[PDB]
């Protein structure tokens, strides 16, 4: 019998893991990456998934689909859907029974997709990278979802799994997968109160769990669906756009889709450098109109650019505690999930809020969800 895979089907990035040899192996894609963009693109001659899809986003905005997780199992007239639609370059139309229909151009014809068909292609890609890595067919999988996902959203995710040819053994909550990764369910007798602080690329989720006799109870959830790592990267982009203007007689790089994409990717990298170093250099040759660009950014400058965002990560933490009627002193574990939790200011605010309590951060924060999903998949296989 073949191994079962744990899949973190993320908003901006997807990650897959396999339990083997006393650990979880995070599956590398074609390029050797441990995470894959949740992107699908359609051209006159082909479809592209992940990296190849994200790499051409600048050239093909109308037919490059992303954020399908925000649409999955939702209805067209839903307030979150109409609001999200205003920031998507791709067309979203009303289908029969109020289902959102993604409309793109593919192979010279108009083609329509349901959000689960787009997530199915991301899952199909997660299956293919696993098959190449493990040298065999993979069908069994555990797929993760946010704890706030309703029945329709879970069912639509299960259907994306089926379309991809995966037998979805279980749909588990992302904070539960994270608790499993840290073995928080195996600490002993009595209640273990866990706070999962999940700051992803696109969404911010705080979940308060209670683990008793190995049973996971979601007591409360809160966050901001529109606060993520990309928002911090965007503040650097904005800084860099304005800095280029003053260095280059008011020239606006935002009018060139490629220049803006290039600069954004470099701001993502700089933000990552500023999580370990106190300064970063954004350097881009022939960025806009043959003009090279270079700027040095201190950690302090970056923190000042994202000041309002830092003030906002504690509000959901206070909310879950209030909603569950729990004192912060009762929290046994504070688990950090998502690359942006690497940000020193973010780590320092949480630790401070929990009166100096050290957080659970040992597991790669971009891989912790796939880690627990892989553990759960090995248990069910
Ligand atoms: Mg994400």
């Amino acid at each position: 019998g073949g191994p079962a895979i744990g899949i973190d089907l993320g908003t901006t990035y997807s990650c897959v893991g396999v339990w083997r040899n006393d650990t979880v192996d995070i599956v590398p894609n074609d390029q050797g990456n441990r995470t894959t963009p949740s992107y699908v693109a359609f051209t006159e001659t082909e479809r592209l998934i992940g990296d190849a899809a994200k790499n051409q986003v600048a050239r093909n905005p109308e037919n490059t689909v992303f954020d399908a997780k925000r649409l999955i199992g939702r209805k067209f007239d839903d307030q979150a859907v109409q609001s999200d639609m205003t920031h998507w370059p791709f067309k979203v139309v009303r289908g029969p029974k109020d289902k959102p229909i993604i409309s793109v151009n593919y192979l010279g014809e108009k083609k329509e997709f349901h959000a689960e068909e787009i997530s199915a292609m991301v899952l199909q890609k997660m299956k293919e990278i696993s098959e190449a890595y493990l040298g065999r067919q993979i069908k069994n999988a555990v797929v993760t979802v946010p704890a706030y996902f309703n029945d329709s959203q879970r069912q639509a995710t299960k259907d994306a799994g089926a379309i991809a040819g995966l037998n979805v053994m279980r749909i588990i909550n992302e904070p539960t997968a994270a608790a499993i990764a840290y073995g928080l369910d195996k600490k002993g007798t009595g209640e273990r109160n866990v706070l999962i602080f999940d700051l992803g690329g696109g969404t911010f989720d705080v979940s308060l769990l209670t683990i008793e006799d190995g049973i996971f109870e979601v007591k409360a959830t809160a966050g901001d669906t529109h606060l993520g790592g990309e928002d911090f990267d965007n503040r650097l982009v904005e800084f860099c756009v304005q800095d280029f203007k003053r260095k280059n007689r008011g020239m606006d790089l935002t009018t060139n889709a490629r220049a803006l994409r290039r600069l954004r990717t470099q701001c993502e990298r700089a933000k990552r450098t500023l999580s370990s170093s106190t300064q970063a250099t954004i350097e881009l040759d022939s960025l806009y109109e043959g003009i090279d660009y270079s700027v040095a950014i201190s950690r302090a400058r970056f923190e000042e650019l994202c000041a309002d965002y830092f003030r906002a990560t504690l509000a959901p933490v206070e909310k879950v505690l209030k909603d569950a009627g729990m004192d912060k002193r009762s929290v046994h574990d504070v688990v950090l999930v998502g690359g942006s939790t690497r940000i020193p200011k973010v780590q320092a605010l949480i630790q401070e809020f929990f009166n100096g309590k050290e957080p659970c951060k040992a597991i790669n924060p971009d891989e912790a969800v796939a880690y627990g999903a892989a553990v759960q998949a090995a248990i069910l296989n």
